[PDB]
């Protein structure tokens, strides 16, 4: 089960994310379930986009809303929805939607998974456009959803990024 | 485990279909193993044909034919092999193959899903084409496999669909 | 030559569109160049989005902005970028843009291309999400790259879209 | 232009086909336009079915139906709609339909583009299924448009094939 | 479970395979969790290559390097990571790498799956340039991967392929 | 036509180029034919490899070989076969095959096209993995047809780059 996936392998600069919905894919926003470990189709999204990087959570912990961790993971190709990237925290987006205050992780890709994101520290060290992309992206893919909303309130960076990840694995427990 | 998954949250009205074959996939059809939960190749078909619809079943349903109840869901874009959708069923194609008696239904997603379809009671309220095509792909996607034939008997509407869904489930204890 | 093909076999009413963009498409903005008649790269589009439908022009046309008449088209498949497709206008989306005022036709195939679309006569025949959707993107495509701004005016019916047709086409003599 | 492309380099041995529809591709059935040399879209098939081999004609050829003949060529990967590919007729499937009579050639490529085609000198040496299906497709593709029918008439060998080739040739003079 | 899947229905003439890259895919190098039954992302690939056939491996099996018994799987289209062949080994191709003697076998779909391999005995009535593709790949795969490398050994026949599937199949136990 | 279009706005700093193979593409070796314009499969490629950015020429260029100035060009996505990129050339890569010596520049798009590549002014400024990847693509992309191979001398920078365009393009004269 993907409950037998550990958080990551050392803490939170070394974490593991269940890919939900792979970058650049068809506007099908899928959810994994978590009594049966099956990917569900929670809707077809109204708006004309795609998310701009892979999107998933991590295993074994606990958010505000009661769910796993958001975690948005960069790659050089979008992976497979369901797979397990080990990644590497490096900002988080601050929001807040029709639910309560939602944030979202931003990763890369672990060193032994490709050497293209040594240099990536902060989430700063993202091409700029990248940055805006997911900015404006999560401004308004719900803005055909009756019902739902999203207001942006800013970025943070690596450290508060891996302070989330320990704050929901303990959560967790 | 897909086992897990009730056949629906509300009866024959709202129910789930796990996919094996998204719509206007590669020829290759697959079959979810009852043991497994895994996606087992069937066969590659022999036809130059596609599904015209994404074809599943329902969760803890049993059929005449031993195994669960077989669905075609509609859906704006295709969805993911092994993804589980939110559905309505609105009618039923009558077939009788080499196996014998073999009935599809046929639905649409639920309204949290998408819009699309809230006008779509009955199977008659979809495309006269899309419903020619689903008729012709079962009448000949087999064509080219020896020992395999099929009959079409013809359709029935949404009340019919979800009295199959019924049956199914009850057949499954 | 793409020069060779008319604005359509009958007016107004029975047009052809050389495409540009496919619908559901990576965000590259091709423009055929009116010289060579060559698929240039515009721009790599700034926002995580796609052109809801196909985009294209009117052949022998000319419009306000000194290019020939902009139209959506929409098909059940996406269509080759360079492709032409006989179609028939039942919409046009108002709006202005920094350039100054900007509109875009939609349109259906004629039915000799599909019967899908027979009882499509005014885009308020097309699904209401697929209308918002075309809204929202051209408010949006842009916002992201610096100095540009789209403002909605609104939708305008057949004859609207059918007179404009008539107006381009003499605008090219 | 298109029609600087020779029907071959050699004769009926060597000769090009311009590629209209894909292998495997999605069901739009494109056809070039003899004046502007552009893809047009002649119709989106009625039928859940693809060309089991890319599609195109020999240029500067004439047929029966006034048109190009009709080539079928099988490749290792499907190829673009509208390259040129350098192949050699293998084959002929007589057929006629409401049209008339009419019949495609297959071919497979030149030696210089692949080697994996060295033993395919007849028809019969590709693979049996292959030729099922391209038979299968041609009965049945056109079967959800109104009053069109094809009968097929069975299998011809390479040097009939290389005759109609001949004979086309002649009929463009 | 995966763990639920036997090696095969009949010993080592007839084997099922659990695929973990899909033949001609994006350079995503998956590998099934043991623990989770999940696909990891091990690595992206360095190289500008892909796997020449499906890659996967045989459940309940025990390879020297302690992991499940490599297998290459040709099909007619790629199928789904994830996704579970019945299939018949005709070859074994021996290597070496930074992890010791590393051998895949290649295997062709079961009869019941696609009549296109039934003249497939050995991996030499696969197309000599397949053959080549695979030998390559292997050799260079790696190229760009700091402390990993691959010498190629050579092939051996079908009978050869069997008795390693027999000899993991009794290492699982 | 493509011979329409100048080798660039201005000189060696701002050129186009024509694409034949996209990036991350299928095995195809296309190349555009001087007469008719079109684009021909000059062969599949032997390995399993695939050009690692968009591949084309500078039209209105003469190199060494007879045949308009080589050039890669990165993109965010890859661009469809047949169409033109405004960039900028920031490397060569030198190399030899049989046919005498050859060398490949590299380019990134014009800033009017994306704002991603403003830092970019040498190869050197690209991922170091890409450019070993276009080095190890072009050793080894050939290794499969009897009798070829390719010897790297190495990289050179982007004023190198540019002398080789004010060359190529008096040489076209
Ligand atoms: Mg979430
Ligand atoms: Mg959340
Ligand atoms: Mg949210
Ligand atoms: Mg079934
Ligand atoms: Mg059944
Ligand atoms: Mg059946
Ligand atoms: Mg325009
Ligand atoms: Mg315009
Ligand atoms: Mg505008
Ligand atoms: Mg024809
Ligand atoms: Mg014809
Ligand atoms: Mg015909
Ligand atoms: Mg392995
Ligand atoms: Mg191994
Ligand atoms: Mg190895
Ligand atoms: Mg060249
Ligand atoms: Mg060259
Ligand atoms: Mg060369």
């Amino acid at each position: 089960s993907y409950n037998n996936i550990p958080a990551g392998k050392d803490a939170p600069n070394d974490i593991y994310v269940i890919i939900e919905i792979p970058a650049n894919a068809a506007p099908i926003k899928y959810e994994i379930d978590k009594d049966s470990d099956a990917l569900f189709v929670d809707r077809f999204m109204g708006t004309a986009m795609f998310y701009p990087a892979n999107y998933g959570y991590v295993p074994n912990t606990l958010s505000e809303d009661g769910d796993p961790l958001d975690v948005l993971v960069v790659t050089p190709y979008p992976v497979a929805a369901g797979s397990v990237i080990r990644c590497r925290p490096v900002g988080k987006l601050n929001m807040e939607d029709d639910g309560g205050i939602d944030a979202k992780l931003i990763a890369v890709p672990h060193e032994k998974l490709s050497p293209l994101y040594k240099d990536v520290k902060e989430y700063t060290d993202l091409p700029q456009l990248l940055i805006n992309q997911v900015e404006h992206f999560f401004s308004h893919y719900k803005d055909l959803e009756p019902g739902k909303w999203v207001k942006i309130s800013g970025w943070e960076g690596a450290d508060v990024a891996k302070a989330e990840v320990i704050k929901a694995i303990e959560a967790a427990k």
